[PDB]
């Protein structure tokens, strides 16, 4: 049986990927870059703040100073942080609270493997901190998603091998990170976005302990 579940946050625990998209699109349009639509935004899911900004600046082969890069990342983060102040337990996605309670009852470890520095604040907003055995700090890894380091760190933080873990993701970069860690990925979203080669569910209500156990058995 698996011994840990390694959760991404945005698009898995709650709909904060929507707010990252809206904030990055507003920033891009302020500097004259119009290509951040929903399709392009699939490349901005899962990756660090700095890698997200650089992908946007690439779109128009745009060159800003080092000082302006720092200011733009800060502007977008300050906006996003204002948008999430009213997030509450009512915003936890269907099935997720029940899954956390069932994993804990069965002595299965729970860890966060998010590249977002806003992860701890959001788990507090949703009254979920007490369910998590560890939060992997994204600033402590040498290489961010799609590198596997953050999933390896999350498993190690709860005393379990990546090969004895499941990872839950809504991002292209994060599915690749799980694959290269040795853990088993289960995605949530559209196969048109995330691929036809791994197990994908259409919404989070499908993330039951009973479904996870069957996927493990059949891997
Ligand atoms: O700005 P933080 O909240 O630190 O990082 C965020 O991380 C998200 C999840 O990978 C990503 O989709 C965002 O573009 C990025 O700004
Ligand atoms: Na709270």
């Amino acid at each position: 049986m698996f011994k840990a579940v390694l959760f991404d946050l945005d698009g898995v625990i709650t709909d904060t990927a929507e707010y990252h998209f809206r904030a990055w699109k507003a920033l891009a349009e302020e500097i004259g870059i119009n290509g951040v639509d929903r399709q392009f935004n699939e490349q901005l899911k899962g990756v660090s703040r700095e890698d997200s900004l650089q992908k946007i600046l690439d779109l128009a082969d745009k060159k800003v100073s080092a000082e302006e890069f720092k200011e733009l990342a800060k502007r977008k983060n300050d906006n996003y942080v204002k948008m999430i102040q009213d997030v509450s337990p009512a915003d936890v996605y269907p099935g997720i609270l029940q899954l956390l309670k069932d994993l804990r009852s069965n002595k299965i470890k729970i860890a966060l493997a998010s590249a977002s520095k806003n992860g701890p604040f959001l788990l507090e907003r949703m009254n979920l901190t007490g369910y998590f055995d560890a939060i992997a700090d994204p600033a402590e890894v040498a290489a961010s998603k799609p590198a596997p380091d953050i999933f390896i760190a999350a498993a190690h933080a709860v005393g379990v091998a990546p090969s004895e873990s499941i990872g839950l993701e809504n991002s292209q970069a994060g599915i690749q990170a799980i694959k290269d860690s040795g853990a088993l990925p289960i995605g949530v979203g559209r196969p048109e976005d995330l691929g036809d080669d791994i197990v994908i569910v259409p919404d989070t209500s499908h993330y039951t302990l009973e479904f996870l156990k069957e996927v493990w058995l059949q891997k």
